[PDB]
């Protein structure tokens, strides 16, 4: 249990993907809250087709190689560590 155990607090959100600008994927698990929860900790949210000046993309890149090809674990390890961490 991930989610349920960072998100589980409203939104929890913390200074994780501070500045991550991550592509969060609307075919993403959780993506709801993956949403508004990230670029809601500080961050921001380009749509696939839209990155080229995104930062950072769930899941793949290719819409945006200068991004970053984050998962699902990389918010909750992220969030969870208050601090961006490796994004994979």
């Amino acid at each position: 249990g991930s989610a349920d155990e960072t998100l589980c607090q409203t939104k929890v959100l913390l200074d994780i993907f501070t500045g991550v600008r991550l592509y969060l994927p609307p075919s993403t698990p959780d993506f709801s809250r993956l949403r508004r929860y990230f670029v809601a900790f500080d961050g921001d949210l380009v749509q696939e087709f839209d990155m080229t000046s995104a930062t950072h993309v769930l899941g793949s890149r290719d819409k945006n190689p200068a991004a970053q090809q984050v998962s699902p674990e990389w918010i909750w390890a992220c969030i969870r560590k208050r601090r961006l961490v490796a994004p994979c």
